[PDB]
């Protein structure tokens, strides 16, 4: 089981903030996950070809059943992550974008902001996440529920997780 | 006359509980005579397409609802098929029944149906399991009277004890 | 100083006599919310898809409407196309105004799934679909009027300030 984990973003890609976003995604898999899994870790500038590039490698190459991505999904001009995670994609999740949004409005308002989208590479699911740490485990909290269960509907690893931290749902 | 779309990957001879609870929700709903035009196909997006088109154009169905298709496996392909043939998306229906669809049924969040119009036909997807296809039904029902009396179809009446259709 | 686009899309209101409601409606609401100095930059259009594109470029490129509200034409007929007009001038999307709209809506009125209104970016201005009626238009704003001045703000924009007893504006620290 390889999982991606892109943080995107010009000032953690400088060296110049810490990144609390990676950090509050790898230890949140960390808590779900109980079966064997491989973090393939990645920080990156807010620059469309290298979120596409970075996409690509992990889905094509590195095998991630999962990518799950944190910045760049804002109003601001240079976020460009969900444009990025539509050209790689091959078909969408409308259904990620709409939940993770539902959710996010029981805290601010301001998540109608959020352009954060989903959708398949070949086998491989991508989730656009915030950057807030907060909003990364309410987010992913939502949505992790039915990850599995996709990875099993393209025959990928048999994700098992820790029950009393998420409950997966199989039909 | 509504028309339904049962999209199998099988293989026909088999009972097809998706398109009987189909059958028995409209039947619960409406109270005026209706014709259901169904059948069931392979997940061949040129056979959905084909099939959609002949059932709005040629055979005049004011409602076409589809099930199946609509889930992340690379052969689902009903969501594709619906927005080639569309003219025009309704991207209400897809929120709404997915976010009752997943009061129950978490994985409803997989699901990419979607609906539209061709013309004067509105064309809706729905998931594969009849729980969910009455819930799906319950929540956009509603709305569809008042949209086909826009497209200047037929005034459909139900039994407002069952469902209450809304026309301003 | 804040210039706030409003565009109404009506084939009937345009011709002339027929007096515009819902423009007004959308203009009132903003002064309820707004304490701020603001311009409205207002015009009433036909329901033509080429005019409704041309009207928002020029807002958003000319006259640098930091938001513009359009008002009509997001129907299921087929000459509603303000959807499709504001889809084509837009540079991306934002779905969450829709998703919201629409679920503010539903609670009013089942047909609010019929609606077809959306929200873009167009550069720095954000271009928001409303409905027709007027106390439907106070409830669409009342939903999304909160996240647009920290949108504004994001995009380097004038700061926009509320009178918080009747619109709470989130920006975070």
């Amino acid at each position: 089981a390889k999982i991606g984990i892109v943080t995107v973003s010009d000032r953690a890609s400088a060296g110049i903030y810490e990144d609390i976003s990676g950090k509050a995604i790898i230890d949140t898999l960390n808590d779900y996950l109980t079966s064997e899994w491989e973090p393939i870790y990645q920080v990156i500038p807010d620059e469309q070809d290298v979120i596409e590039t970075t996409l690509i490698k992990m889905a094509d190459e590195q095998d991630c059943c999962l990518i799950v991505t944190t910045g760049g999904t804002g109003p601001a001009k240079r976020d460009v992550t969900p444009e990025a995670t539509e050209a790689v994609c091959d078909r969408m999740m409308p259904g990620f974008g709409e939940l993770m949004r539902a959710e996010s409005l029981k805290f601010v308002p301001t998540a109608i902001l959020s352009r954060q989208t989903a959708g398949l590479r070949g086998d491989s699911l991508i989730v656009n996440l915030p950057g807030k740490p907060k909003s990364i485990r309410e987010c992913l909290d939502a949505v992790f529920p039915a990850i599995p269960y996709c990875i099993d509907l393209m025959e990928g690893p048999y994700l098992e997780c820790n029950e009393a931290v998420i409950k997966p749902f199989r039909p």
